[PDB]
């Protein structure tokens, strides 16, 4: 089975292509996580998966989504890490991170808890900032500060101190999150960058501040551990073909600038989009974006079930197949999808105090 | 649904009727646990199960079946216990343990590294304790020593200590394990019991270590606390019949004792009998000690499909139903019950990081 053969990337040798990526939990504590993280990252890193991402940690506290979100801006914040990370590895799993900054879409509430913007009276909430002083809308109406280029090197150097963080607690694999509609993202696209400095408006501006984070990150983090990034590559806004023509470009460069593989995503910028979700549906653009960049791409949404993960990798649309909403439903997933797809010795994807008595 | 109606024993109310029943991990050092498991623990009182019963937990260390089993033989083993009995009850699961002596069946390997006696020249082995100088038989030939009146004192004593360290640890529900050949059952039969003073020969001797054993541990469990045993009933030996009139006569005095709930199984006593492994084999049998000795029941081998499970509740076979191995697949298994028999809401069988993104 291609799901079950190991990938290695620089130093790091996954056991299988599955990878667990990262799914906010929102129970940390003025971003400290608790026995809360480390049951649930411990117990999915048994199942068996080969790489298992910690979900978005932001790397100041106004870039928490929620008032639940883990955080890493303090070096309290990542020791709380490394018993987790300890427990990941120990388990044969390697240990990653998503390091992350909410941008205009922070300061909100937890899914089960309205999931939109905090009010304004509620002493949990926050000032967002962004690019530019421009609300997402919505659910998400509050308008974020415009951004100083002051506050660009500081956030800059939120993130090397997060990578600087993470490397020093113990991950093996760090991806900055430049995804879905958060600071990163919304550098890029021009729904919400109206700049007009070297931060925005061309090409060149609107990629400077994720360009400019990923060398200086890159400084930080070891050259023998992967560097990634989620990015999303187009909104389904009526713009796609030159967005992806844009997005393909900015891959090269992450390329080009030492990224190791791409974590393929949809932009979530701003709400009035048609995106087509279906299974697998992404297959397609990661493949693009894996030919075009010549970089190792994962993605999700929808390649859950044994027999999709086969065929995106068979078919070489996806190097590691990221399986998120299945993990919470079965830690054990892994095991799952390898009695399915007739591994041989299956139940030995799970340690021995769960394979030896379900070896069939 | 039946499985998911609470149920109430004394103070303690489960939240549905799925019991995770003792299941030895075999991953303690000198009988104290780890973060094996308390991941373990934690995660499968997560998946929505009303009540855990942590493994087979040793009196005394020689009472381990293997080197790898927990004890509760001092109160830094019981320690240990603390944070995974607060971690399963901050999940809304209940916390029970199992505490045991494996007689004549100790001092054997991990199942997956032989399942056997261990050798005379292993470091690691000792001597095992019985009612009789008589050897299991087949992978396990040790003869053990044939107990002292002072050894039952001192065993019984363990039992008592064992239980005050559970109920200091807030175990809400004990079990005592008085099944599978262990020390206990080995005392009830006539195979493994061949004493001629008060504790071998006829009916009451033979049950006075077991009755004994229960009545000194009511003295420190709490009265508001459910007091369970596991018994095997009958060993398919060919004396079934006989074999289980006396097994409902003892069930009755564990019940004029104090018993709330009994857990039916099967002795494995000895190696030579012909058990009829199959889907919820056990349910007719479970179902006549209810009847006969009016006691509250569960049982397991072969109930682990959420349509088993239904129907033994249903026909009034058992009151709780013990899913051992397909919890051990899948820690979620309570979930995915709820979902094969139509609960509504069943994502929500799950805490809320988990359900809110699995409604379906
Ligand atoms: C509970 C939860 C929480 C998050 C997510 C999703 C879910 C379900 N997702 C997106 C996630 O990584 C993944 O892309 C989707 O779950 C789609 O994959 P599946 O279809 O679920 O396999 C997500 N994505 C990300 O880049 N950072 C994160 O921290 C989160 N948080
Ligand atoms: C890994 C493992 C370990 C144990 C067990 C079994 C397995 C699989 N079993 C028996 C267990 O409680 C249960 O009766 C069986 O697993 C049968 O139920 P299922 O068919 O698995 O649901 C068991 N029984 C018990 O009374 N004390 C214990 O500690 C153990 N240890
Ligand atoms: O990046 C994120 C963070 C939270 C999150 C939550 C739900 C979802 O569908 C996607 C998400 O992406
Ligand atoms: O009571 C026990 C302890 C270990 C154990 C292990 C396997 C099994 O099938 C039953 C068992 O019963």
């Amino acid at each position: 089975s291609a799901l079950f053969e190991p990938y290695t990337l620089k130093d790091v040798t996954l056991r299988n292509r599955i990878a667990i990526p990262p799914m906010c939990q929102y129970m940390a504590e003025d971003g400290m996580i608790n026995d809360w993280h480390h049951v649930h990252l411990a117990g999915l890193a048994r199942g068996g998966a080969g790489l298992l991402v910690v979900e978005a940690t932001a790397v100041a506290p106004e870039g928490r989504i929620t008032p639940g979100c883990a955080g890493i801006w303090s070096d309290a914040h990542a020791q709380a890490f490394v018993p987790v990370v300890q427990a990941i590895k120990a388990a044969g799993s390697v240990p990653g991170i998503q390091i992350a900054h909410a941008g205009r879409k922070a300061s909100a509430n937890r899914p089960w808890e309205g999931d939109d913007h905090i009010a304004a009276d509620d002493t949990r909430g926050w000032e967002t900032i962004a690019p530019s002083a421009i609300a997402f809308g919505a659910h998400l109406p509050k308008v974020p500060r415009e951004m100083t280029l002051d506050d660009i090197a500081r956030v800059k150097q939120d993130f090397v101190d997060a990578a600087r963080r993470a490397r020093d607690a113990g991950f093996e694999w760090i991806e900055l999150h430049f995804a879905h509609g958060f600071l990163g993202q919304s550098f890029f696209s021009e729904h919400s960058n109206k700049r007009t400095d070297a931060y925005g408006g061309s090409f060149d501006n609107r990629s400077r501040f994720l360009l400019e984070t990923l060398a200086a990150v890159r400084e930080v983090w070891p050259e023998n551990l992967p560097l990634t990034a989620r990015f999303g590559v187009l909104e389904y806004d009526g713009r796609d073909e030159q967005t992806l023509e844009e997005s393909i470009e900015l891959a090269r460069r992450f390329k080009a600038g030492g990224l190791d593989l791409l974590s393929v995503s949809v932009g979530f910028t701003i709400p009035d989009t048609n995106i087509p979700w279906g299974p697998a549906f992404m297959g397609p653009i990661a493949e693009r974006v894996r030919r075009e960049a010549k970089l190792p791409v994962t993605s999700a949404w929808g390649f859950g079930t044994p027999q999709l993960a086969e065929a995106a990798l068979q078919a070489n649309q996806l190097d590691l197949v990221s399986v998120g909403r299945a993990h919470l439903a079965d830690p054990h997933w892994a095991y799952f999808a390898a009695k399915e797809l007739g591994v041989e010795k299956a139940s030995w994807t799970l340690p021995a105090p769960y394979a030896h008595w379900l070896e069939r």
